[PDB]
């Protein structure tokens, strides 16, 4: 598979379609999923995708996460919803489609939501190892206050993949809330940094994700051993590590974006979007 078979960024120039280190940035109108969806399907790939629901989160957005997943995420190919949840007896066992299964474990509900949300690095990483890298090609870990808006599909397949937040992917880097203390483990300093990723949104292969939570988190104890905390928790660390392990690919704004800023020009099609005003 080459490049040009799939990916046009000459049909977007009014945004960033390439990174420096030749990431494509895909945006709307600039991938072609016919393509894509015959190559991978040739290869007869499964793709994974974990979420968690701890708390009220479950009754809050699980259900509404999973149903529009289970109709927009790689439609066409198998796919794999590994869900954790604290209460497992507040599942919501929605109808799933051709293509669609699902594996549900409990976890412990972890009491800060701090803490509930930068445990996943951890717990991500054991299920990888113990089963995930033998059931899937690629897989995507996400928030799951969110909701599949219009097709996520193969285009945003990679070794790794990171997702542009939508309220910084046009904003100078010393203007990101990177965690700007040089005691945390997540520390980027100003007069660096390439853009400012979403850690509601994260995947590649197995391999590449089990290096991504691991390293996340071993700077998430790190951190807990100095008496701090990076500012923006997981999505600080997160962000510390795609600058020293820079993602084969990144998603637009377009799949994972905010209403609340409004749609500008730059979002064509919204493939996901938040459930929160933050
Ligand atoms: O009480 C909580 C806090 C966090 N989370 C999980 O961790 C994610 C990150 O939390 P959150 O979404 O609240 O962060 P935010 O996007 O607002 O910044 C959520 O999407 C959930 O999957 C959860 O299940 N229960
Ligand atoms: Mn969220
Ligand atoms: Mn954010």
């Amino acid at each position: 598979l080459k490049l040009s078979d799939w990916f046009n960024p000459f049909k977007r120039p009014e945004v960033v379609t390439m990174t420096k280190w030749k990431a494509p940035v895909v945006w709307e109108g600039t991938y072609n999923r016919a393509v894509l969806d015959n190559y991978y399907a040739k290869q007869k790939i499964t793709v994974g995708l974990t979420v968690f629901a701890v708390g009220r989160y479950i009754e809050h957005y699980l259900e509404e996460f999973l149903t529009s997943a289970n109709k927009h995420f790689m439609v066409g190919h198998p796919v794999i919803f590994y869900i954790m949840v604290d209460d497992v007896s507040r599942m919501p066992l929605i109808e799933l489609g051709p293509l669609r299964s699902f594996k549900v474990f409990k976890i412990k509900p972890e009491k800060r939501w701090q803490d509930i949300s930068m445990m996943r690095m951890k717990t991500i990483g054991e299920h990888i190892v113990a089963h995930i890298q033998h059931e899937v090609d690629f897989l995507f870990c996400m928030d799951v206050d969110q909701v599949f808006q219009d097709k996520f599909g193969v285009e945003t397949l990679g070794e790794s993949v990171a997702q542009l937040q939508a309220w910084w992917y046009k904003a100078d880097p010393n203007d990101f809330t990177y965690e700007r203390r040089k005691e945390s483990a997540a520390y980027i300093p100003f007069g660096e940094g390439d853009f400012y990723y979403h850690a509601a949104i994260f995947g590649g292969t197995p391999t590449q994700v089990l290096n991504i939570t691991q390293e996340c988190f071993k700077g998430i104890l790190k951190d807990k051993k100095n008496d701090i905390e990076a500012q923006w928790h997981d999505e600080s660390h997160l962000n510390k590590y795609f600058l020293l392990n820079k993602p084969t690919k990144i998603l637009s704004p377009e799949y994972c974006w905010d209403y609340h800023i409004g749609l500008p020009a730059d979002i064509k099609l919204v493939k996901m979007s938040w459930q929160t005003k933050e």
